[PDB]
């Protein structure tokens, strides 16, 4: 289950950062809770309410989505800011930076994961929602802001690992 994956590899002092996954299935679950029959209504009842409800789900995944891509450029400026503060450390001096410079790492896998974590709970929380509306909409939607979001198709932290690896390994 998705829901304790994330739980476990959550970083804890990001949590609030993550997407809201256990919030989008509850979500998922009013939606059936509150749906009405077509048989007690009538056609236009019941697909005028999966309209309200779509309208509300994917307002609430622009919502992480601009959360997710604002956090993600915060941890990456200062990620890069970072790294120019350890380049001078040994572009002047020459035990302690290799403990730096290894946890300066750790921090850009850390937020390597976060990137893949995120992804993964939007692809797997719009599938949900596609099989259970018995629609494409969530995958359309994840092909058109999820895919072509900077949290995601960025390159500057592969480029910082790259570096830093270079760094490490050559100085």
């Amino acid at each position: 289950k998705f829901a304790e994956h994330l739980s476990a590899h959550i970083t804890p002092e990001w949590r609030k950062q993550y997407i809201q996954y256990e919030a989008f299935k509850d979500m998922l679950y009013s939606a059936q809770d509150q749906a009405p029959s077509v048989e007690v209504t009538d056609e236009d009842t019941v697909k005028r309410y999966f309209a309200k409800f779509e309208e509300k789900f994917f307002q609430t995944c622009e919502k992480e989505l601009a959360k997710i891509n604002t956090f993600y450029s915060e941890k990456l400026a200062e990620a890069q800011r970072r790294f120019a503060t350890l380049q001078n450390e040994l572009q002047s001096s020459g035990g302690d930076l290799k403990l730096a410079f290894s946890e300066f790492y750790l921090s850009l896998i850390l937020l390597q994961n976060y990137q893949n974590l995120n992804f993964t709970g939007f692809r797997k929380i719009l599938k949900k929602h596609d099989k259970i509306l018995e629609t494409s909409r969530g995958a359309d939607w994840r092909v058109a802001h999820v895919e072509v979001a900077p949290f995601y198709t960025c390159k500057k932290i592969n480029q910082l690992i790259s570096e830093t690896e270079a760094v490490v390994t050559n100085e």
